[PDB]
Parts: structure tokens; sequence; C-alpha cells
């Protein structure tokens, strides 16, 4: 329901340049409030946490590193709430494995949270964050997340601003499972530039270079809208919608660093033209014509074609030419010959799909262990996050067989965004005769209720989120570079399943007023 909103973005270079211009200064300026001397744990903690909060941590990932590689290995006692929990939580975001044992101190010989902390609002929102990154070994923070919850829900109404509208939303949505640029916005306009205690070099920093990313990003989408009008599905294929904005935000969502522009329009490419497949299987085809693209689609060639009806043609085809587009694009740098991984995972989701459309037409109802080996595919996220590598020009062989392993924390990712989804669309699909939902597979496998089902498939999504926090861990299996996009993508089930639009307008549209 955006329209031409989108078509073409004249990026005025005068405007531009000011602002590259200035954030050179401030980026220098910025780096050297990182280097200085003789400053105290809590005020070294706070600059990297409010650095990162502004969205702008990205031009100093050497120093922040460097600097919690120090703290890491100091291992002092800060003897409070928030600034412990606050070093706990960057650390282990950062893949530094701090012991949780820092919290001991704050807990009675029961290992419960004195109840004495519930008056520290700063050390509960800090402990409230912090306890969204713990993993299957952190014991001692088994009840920080309902302790924190719980005690800043009582105290936020009386709070000041802007500290209660931080405590407001961190209970709705937790810093750590947050969309970057949609927490950035947020932080920018709604917390920090409020804060009477804020840094203006900061402040300034962060609000010109988020404008000025987001003129980039206007770039990309128009781009890719003006690719979008050219396949002209619009007028050919009348059952499919412009969700090209959409698709544009999920890959905005997965980076939105300057360098994956090349990276976030290859993304937003695939999320559409799978889109286009999936409503082809949900509310077009027939028995057989599912049947008869599924078998295309394994065969990869174009002789194919003739076997697929007019229709089915146009998407077939397009979607063969997507990936030649993709192989010439990473032809000068020698990395073609990595887009047959994203190929044979975009096979993998449309056997699934096909499989998913037998089992509704048989009214099949497998039991949870059957549903998710067919299931978690059918989320397309094995086949985005290969497909996020695609444009990654630091993504080598080693990188995508190390993916088409089922690595862990992928499979976490994935996990999350099916059960997640399966609580969400529950009603729809069953009122839709979908007698195969994840939801019913698991009432009837294990003969509990729709509550209790659903309790259950948070408690996996839950089991996902400390798997994920786990994979990030030092030492990791590949260089976190190619770790973020698995963890961004379970980000943005959680804004997605908590609908778009209020974020597009604040990412994509409207500018932080400077
Ligand atoms: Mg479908
Ligand atoms: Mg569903």
């Amino acid at each position: 329901l955006w329209g031409d909103q989108f078509l073409s973005f004249s990026i005025d270079n005068q405007v531009a340049e000011k602002y590259a211009q200035e954030i050179e200064a401030l980026k220098e300026q910025t780096r050297s409030m990182l280097l200085a001397t003789g400053r105290k744990l809590a005020d070294t903690l706070n600059l990297i946490d409010i650095i990162e909060r502004l969205g702008i941590s990205y031009h100093f990932e050497k120093e922040i590193d460097e600097i919690l590689d120090q703290i890491y290995n100091q291992n002092s006692n800060c003897n409070d709430l928030c600034t412990s929990a606050l070093q706990f939580r960057l650390l282990r975001q950062h893949g530094f494995n701090i012991s949780p044992e820092i919290f001991s101190k704050f807990q009675d010989e029961n290992g419960k949270f004195k109840e004495s902390l519930a008056s520290d609002v700063l050390g509960l929102l800090n402990l409230y964050e912090a306890s969204h990154v713990r993993t299957h070994a952190d014991d001692i923070l088994e009840d920080a997340l309902a302790f924190s919850t719980i005690h800043l829900e009582s105290a936020a109404p009386h709070l000041k601003s802007p500290l209660r509208e931080q405590v407001t939303h961190a209970l709705e949505q937790c810093l750590h499972k947050g969309v970057p640029r949609v927490e950035t916005r947020f932080f920018i306009s709604s917390i920090y530039d409020k804060e009477q205690s804020k840094n203006n070099v900061l402040l300034r920093f962060a609000k010109l270079d988020f404008n000025l990313l987001q003129m980039l990003h206007k770039q990309e989408l128009a781009q890719v809208s003006r690719w979008w009008k050219d396949l002209d599905f619009v007028t050919t294929l009348p059952y499919a919608r412009d969700r090209v904005v959409e698709c544009y935000f999920w890959a905005l969502g997965v980076y939105f660093e300057p360098q994956y522009s090349q990276a976030r329009v290859m993304l937003v490419k695939t999320i559409s033209m799978i889109s286009i497949v999936d409503d082809t299987f949900d509310a077009y085809g027939t028995v057989k014509e599912l049947e008869a693209y599924t078998d295309a689609i394994q065969r990869w060639d174009i002789n194919e074609i003739d076997r697929l009806p007019d229709y089915m043609k146009i998407s077939y085809k397009a979607i063969l030419d997507l990936y030649k587009d993709y192989e010439k694009e990473l032809s000068s740098a020698g990395r073609s010959h990595i887009v047959c991984h994203a190929i044979e995972r975009m096979k993998e989701v449309v056997r699934n799909y096909n499989v998913e459309s037998t089992w509704f037409i048989e009214g099949y109802t497998p039991p949870v262990s059957e549903y998710l080996s067919n299931a978690l595919a059918t989320t397309t996220y094995y086949y985005l996050a290969t497909t996020s590598y695609l444009g990654m020009k630091s993504a080598t062989e080693q990188d995508f067989e190390w993916l088409s392993k089922n690595p862990k924390i992928l499979e976490a990712s994935v996990i999350i965004c099916r059960v997640i989804d399966d609580t969400a669309t529950y009603e729809v699909e069953k009122s839709r005769g979908q007698i195969a939902t994840g939801i019913e597979c698991c009432m009837r496998d294990y003969g509990i209720s729709t509550k209790e089902a659903m309790a259950k498939f948070q408690n996996m999504a839950e089991t996902a989120w400390k798997d994920i926090n786990e994979g990030l861990l030092r030492p990791t299996p590949v260089s976190t570079e190619f770790l973020t996009p698995i963890l961004n993508l379970a980000r943005i089930v959680e804004v997605t399943y908590i609908v778009l639009k209020p974020h597009i307008i604040n990412l994509l549209v409207d500018s932080i007023k400077i």
C-alpha cells in the first residue's frame, strides 16, 4: 500500500557530502573517546553501550573489541548490579564467555536474587536485558527474567522520562532480540534525544549517520522497486502482491551497513521471488500443476518449462534468470561458484512446499518430529541465510560448507521462526482446513490442549534462543560476520510476530529530525 512512493529517489549529493564530511569529524572524535586512558569501568561500559544503542558501533569494531577483551581479562568486581549485568551482557554478546558467577553477590545462599535489589531500577533494567543472553549453563540466571520483569512492571508508572519509556519499551522488546535499525531508531529519537545527560557529540553523530545510511537504503529500495516493475508480475501474475517494500525491510533487518549494499539487493530479490512461489503453492496451483512445478525446480533446466502451465512458466523463467544475474554479478570477483548453494536450498524449500501441500490434501497430521523435518525448511530460513552470504565479499566456500551442515545456530534460528509462526497463524490455518499445522500435530502427538501445545512451542523457541546465544561464544566455527545474519533472521521473527508499516515508515520514510 506504498505505491510509487519509492519508485525513484534523487539523492541530493550536497546534503550527503555535508553529512559525510561532518560524520568524519565526529567519528574521529568518538574514536578518541573510546581510547581515553583514565576511565572507570562503569564509564567505559556505558560509553560502549551508548555507541551501540545509537547504531554507530559498526565504525568501531576493532576498538570496542580490544577494550572488551581487556575487561574480560581483568575480571574486576564492580559490586553493583547495574554495572555487573551490563558487563555480563556486553561480553556475552561479543562472544566472551564471562562466567555468570558475577551475579552470586546479588543472590542469597539459596541462589535467589536478593529481593532488596527490587528498588534498583537501573540494575533491574540491565539485569532484564542480560537475562536474554543466557545459555543452558547459566543456571544462576534462571529467575533473572521473572524477577526483573515483575519489579520493572511495578516501578515503571512512576519513573521520570525518558527512563520510563525505555523501561516500558524494554518490557515489550528486549534489546538483544530486536532488529538493530528498529532499536537504534527508537533509542535515538525517543530516549537519548530526551536524555538530560546525553553526550551531544554522540547524539549528533548518531543522527547524521542514521540519516545518511537511510539515503543509501532508499537508493537500494528504489533500484529494486524498478527491478520489480520490469518483471511486470502485477499483470502477468495477478495472484501475488507487491510485497517488495516488506521484503526490503527483511533484508535491511539482516544487515544495514553500507558494505552490505550488494548483499541486501541480492537478498531482497530472493525474498520477493520465493514469495511468489509460496503464493503459487498456497492458493493457485492445483495438485498436478504443483507436482509439475516441484519437478521443474529440481531439474533446474528451462526445457522443463514446456510441462508447466503459462503462469508457472513466468515464475520459473524469472527464477532461473535471477540466478543467472547473481552469477554474473559475482563474476568480477570470481565468486559465482557459490550461487549453487543458494539454488540447492531453494530446491529444498520447494520440495517441502510440495510435501506440505500433499499433507494438506491427504488430511495428514504427522507427529511433531516428522512435522518439523519438513516444516522447518518451509520457513525459508536455511535458504535466506544461505542467500545472505551471496553478496558478502568475504563469504568463502568453507563458510557455505559449514552452513550446509545445518549448524546448531542456524537450526535454532529456523526453529524460532517455525514455532512462533505456528503459534501465531494457528487459528487462521485451522479455519482453512490445514490440519497439518504445527500446533495441531503437537496436540495430537502429545495428547494436550492447544494452550499446552503453544506453551511447549514457546519453550522450544526459548531453548533455541539459548542455543543461538551459545553459538555466538568464542571460538566460533566461522567469523562472527557470518553468524550475525542468522541471529538477525531470528530477531526479525520477534518483530514480525509481537505490522511492518510503522517500522518501514520509521526506517525508510521518515528521517530523524536533526
Ligand atoms: Mg505455502
Ligand atoms: Mg503457520
